């Protein structure tokens, strides 16, 4: 029944659908997050493979990924992990950590790092001695994150936002501007939705980069 | 107001479907201009993630053939869009009518893109084919034309077919699967195409990813 949202807290245009969303949700569009890893999909050696090849959730929760295709190996597997912790508080607590780790990122220029994700836990309002208790779960966060890896994989997911609308309905989202205003992210999400249901069925339309 | 810009290649259904709905709204007033962007030349090895464009279609051999891979599709798409550009010759509706007689000779039909066909498709689009012939040994003038489309295709970025080019900088290659012919069925896709692209919120890319 929700739409069911890949996303990866890197990623700006995957910030600003998770926005989009949220306010829908507000008026009663239903939306559930899920993670799909940016470092992992583009990573070479899962480069055309019918098969996953290399997993972010086999890596070192401290390990430094370097400069190449894994630097954001780190940050972006920690901030996984801790969504996972606060999503077990439920789901509006898992929308606020969300949403206030991603504009800690994007907004404000902080890094994804221990600083931003206690912050995010502070804004969120989340009981920080059960996010900290479900921190020390690594092996069942990791479960959990691996499992949002594979159903993405199992759809193809190449990057983010990427909305599952259910029916076999799937497509990546990509939009410049910030909108919270609830009127435009309605007027924004039915030319998604109508371009989803469409009988011609529309497969892409993605605009070019000029030279 | 100045017509959306169509960029098409002949080898492909995709931007064979773009170019049936676009005849369809052309009759209810919708301007449209046919151009040409190469596939072959997009794809090509030598053009891969450059600044500049390193391989041109329009310098190779009119019968070289370009060898192994999609390098096979060079001469037929090189012949077939000169042909195209001698049809244009004799004004907008028979080079529509032509350029829809060759999509469908090859795509419905299943027939190659060669001279048989060709000739075939200017006769079901009643070209003057005395004029069609003289201007075909035009082939320097049709060359010039071919490479001012890609010229202006690349400078937009066009990586694929069908690509429309709406003005005031609104581009996208626009892809569906379903062959739309009827007059509203193509003005509701129709507007949902230039929605998404006039939309305030700057959408770049709505696509469907392949499932396992």
């Amino acid at each position: 029944q929700p739409t069911d949202l890949y996303f990866d807290f890197l990623c700006p245009y995957a910030w600003r659908g998770v926005e989009m969303a949220h306010v829908l949700r507000g008026s009663g569009e239903g939306f559930r997050l899920r993670h799909f890893s940016l470092v992992q999909g583009n990573h070479p050696q899962n480069k055309d493979q019918e098969t996953v090849q290399w997993w972010l959730t086999d890596q070192p929760l401290g390990a430094e990924g370097g400069s190449g295709y894994m630097k954001y190996q780190r940050p972006s597997l920690n901030a996984f992990l801790a969504a996972h912790a606060a999503a077990r508080q439920g789901e509006e607590k898992s929308w606020a950590f969300a949403l206030a780790l991603f504009r800690l990122h994007h907004e404000d220029k902080r890094d994804l790092d221990e600083a931003a994700f206690q912050d995010a836990a502070t804004r969120a309002g989340l009981d920080l001695s059960q996010w900290k208790q479900d921190r020390q779960d690594e092996a069942g966060l990791r479960r959990e994150l691996r499992a949002d890896l594979e159903a993405a994989a199992a759809l193809g997911v190449f990057g983010t936002p990427t909305f599952d609308l259910g029916g076999g309905d799937v497509a990546y989202f990509k939009f410049e501007e910030l909108t919270r205003d609830p009127q435009a992210a309605r007027d924004l999400w039915n030319l998604f939705t109508s371009t989803l249901r469409s009988e011609a069925r529309v497969a892409t339309i993605r605009r070019p980069v000029p030279k």
